[PDB]
């Protein structure tokens, strides 16, 4: 693996965004990570559709919560890898209530035939993250609310809550650290970004750690 990867500085990451009052953590995460395999796959960096998630994928659970898995599963076996785009099916969950699911004409922003899992093991996701782009993990993030910068050394990491991106790390450091991409708009943290270290299961982070794939 290289000492360090980053890449939002290879235009591979889309703007910090917003779940508002929906506990939709689980559809940003893996959305997130579709974005960037298909501009990794050649093709524009594009919003893709939360909200196709969060109202049509039955086996998660909407605004209730769910599983970045799931979803990708949900989206190869019952959504024929059709990732909408954000244009044409946006964001409306953020006052916390989710609508229903009604689809003529929907245009398809992305096609994966798949997904990935990682192994439990930083330095394996990371070698794969090196290769292949931002991966879509679960986190503890209870210690997170507080967050405003740095790297965290101390996170509470009990028991996973949430899903986020990781988009990058840094071995170079003092503190070697992953980067990752959280959905509560960029007031919150680093400019909307979170540095943890790396190497000690910070958060959980390495427990549970996949991928989209365009095939
Ligand atoms: C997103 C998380 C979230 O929105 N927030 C926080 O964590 C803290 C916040 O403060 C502002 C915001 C609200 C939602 C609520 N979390 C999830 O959807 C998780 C994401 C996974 C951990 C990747 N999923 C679940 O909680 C999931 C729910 C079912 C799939 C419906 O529950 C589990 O993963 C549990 C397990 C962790 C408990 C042992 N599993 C047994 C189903
Ligand atoms: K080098
Ligand atoms: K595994
Ligand atoms: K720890
Ligand atoms: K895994």
């Amino acid at each position: 693996a290289p000492a360090a990867v980053d890449w939002r500085a290879r235009g591979a990451v889309t703007a910090v965004k917003d779940q508002g009052q929906c506990g939709s953590c689980w559809a940003f995460s893996a959305i997130g990570n579709v974005e960037c395999q298909w501009f990794l796959a050649g093709h524009p960096l594009t919003n893709l559709s939360e909200q196709m998630l969060v109202s049509c994928d039955k086996t998660d659970s909407g605004c209730s919560g769910g599983l970045m898995n799931n979803a990708f599963e949900w989206i190869v076996q019952e959504n024929n890898g059709a990732v909408y785009t954000e244009d044409s099916y946006p964001y409306a969950s953020g006052e916390g209530i989710s609508p229903p699911c009604t689809t003529s004409g929907h245009t398809v922003g992305a096609t994966i035939t798949g997904h990935v899992e990682l192994p439990q093991d930083e330095a394996q996701i990371a070698a794969w993250l090196a290769v292949n782009g931002p991966v879509a993990v679960a986190v503890d993030a209870s210690s997170w609310m507080t967050y405003t910068g740095g790297v965290m050394t101390s996170c509470v990491s009990e028991q996973l809550d949430h899903g986020v991106l990781l988009v990058g790390y840094n071995d170079s450091a003092a503190v070697p650290y992953w980067i990752i991409k959280n959905s509560w708009t960029t007031q919150w943290g680093e400019e909307g970004y979170i540095r943890i270290a790396k190497g000690s299961n910070q958060c959980l982070v390495k427990e549970e750690a996949s991928s989209a794939v365009v095939g």
